[PDB]
């Protein structure tokens, strides 16, 4: 009786949507009505019932945190955190999907790490490629290298991104391609699929694979090195990184196709067959190295040494 007109507004409302999401009207949120209360768009009033699009892990997350007196089930007061804590998306499908197919600058319907750089970059939040491994593991939560649709929606969820962001980005031809390189520049893959495409897609040149892990020291230094050679080497050599320890793929990668066993770790890759391996931090050795594989290399040397300079002939 005694709440300000505003204030019993505010609760009417937040009765009504409870009443919404508690579907079979019993009076309270169980576990599979929640799945589709997170499932939904429009703050909760457009249910997405073609099949389901959340991961398990994702509903049990939910759980965990609003379901405070722990009965399994979430009550009004609980849900009341739900809605402020912004868990809903407001978006329509519409608009996330066009945000998708904006941020997917290949066209093929998912979206790369290299995709995700060019956003945040374009956006004039550039992040470094230890961070796109962050993003990758946060959000490619199926390994498959990609972000997927039903992943893309998670950022949103999560706040990573807001569709202001996307209509920015719209504001600033296509390929179908998994994945195109920048030539001058490393790729950073997150798949076997990306690999072999970059491989084929660059049958007379050298390809050469940076193996790194997120907490290695030396790798770290090595990364201004690569980047200096990529561009000097453009004409020549490719080069794609990747971090081991990334996800199931990269890992694998490693043990099995690979075998690397120390890191940073250099596999030059001829016609895609290792020909050329090198590990570890001299700068000196990778590059004389990979200018022994080149009949006619770029003039000068990034890193020369006394021995790899041809005697006065
Ligand atoms: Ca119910
Ligand atoms: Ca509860
Ligand atoms: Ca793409
Ligand atoms: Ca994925």
């Amino acid at each position: 009786g005694l709440m300000d007109d505003a204030s019993k507004a505010k609760m009417e409302e937040l009765e009504r949507r409870f009443k919404m999401a508690d579907v079979d009207g019993n009076g309270h949120i169980d576990r599979e009505e929640l799945r589709n209360l997170l499932e939904s768009m429009e703050s909760g009033e457009v249910y997405m019932m073609s099949q389901h699009w959340l991961p398990e892990d994702e509903l049990e997350r939910c759980m965990e945190q609003y379901d405070v007196n722990k009965d399994g089930v979430i009550s009004f007061e609980e849900f009341k955190q739900i809605i402020y804590d912004g868990l809903l998306l407001e978006g329509t499908l519409a608009e996330y999907e066009s945000a998708f197919k904006a941020v997917d600058k290949s066209g093929n319907g998912t979206i790369g790490a290299t995709e995700l750089s060019k956003l945040f970059a374009s956006l004039g939040n550039p992040v470094s490629l230890e961070k796109l491994v962050d993003l990758m593991q946060m959000y490619d939560k199926d390994d498959s290298g990609q972000i997927e649709f039903p992943e893309f929606l998670l950022m949103f969820r999560n706040s990573l991104l807001d569709l202001k962001d996307m209509t920015t980005y719209m504001t600033l031809g296509s390929s179908g391609s998994l994945v195109d390189a920048v030539e001058g520049d490393m790729t950073l893959i997150f798949s076997e699929e990306e690999l072999d495409a970059l491989i084929s897609a660059n049958p007379d040149k050298l390809v050469v694979v940076f193996g790194a892990l997120t907490w290695c020291r030396p790798c770290k230094g090595m990364q201004r090195p690569v980047q200096k050679l990529a561009e000097h080497y453009k004409d020549h050599i490719v080069f794609v990184k990747l971090f081991g320890n990334a996800n199931k793929q990269t890992k694998r990668i490693f043990k099995e196709r690979f075998q690397i066993r120390s890191t940073p770790c250099f596999i030059t890759l001829r016609k895609g067959e290792p020909v050329y391996t090198q590990t570890g931090s001299n700068k000196e050795k990778l590059e004389a190295g990979l200018r022994s594989l080149i009949a006619n290399p770029p003039v000068g040397m990034i890193y020369p040494s006394a021995e790899a300079l041809a005697a006065l002939q």
